[PDB]
């Protein structure tokens, strides 16, 4: 899966959100997707790809 394009306030919950946990639990990937508007699978490639940087 191709990563979508994150707006500025998709990165800002992501970033704060990396920086108190950098790894996902279910609840966790859940709650952003539901809250972002992004897919879970965004969520969690994003922190992949986070981990890796």
């Amino acid at each position: 899966r191709p990563r979508t394009a994150f707006s500025s306030e998709q990165l800002a919950r992501l970033k704060r959100e990396f920086n108190e946990n950098r790894y996902l639990t279910e609840r966790r990937r859940q709650q952003l997707s539901s809250e972002l508007g992004l897919n879970e699978a965004q969520i969690k490639i994003w922190f992949q790809n986070a981990r890796a940087k």
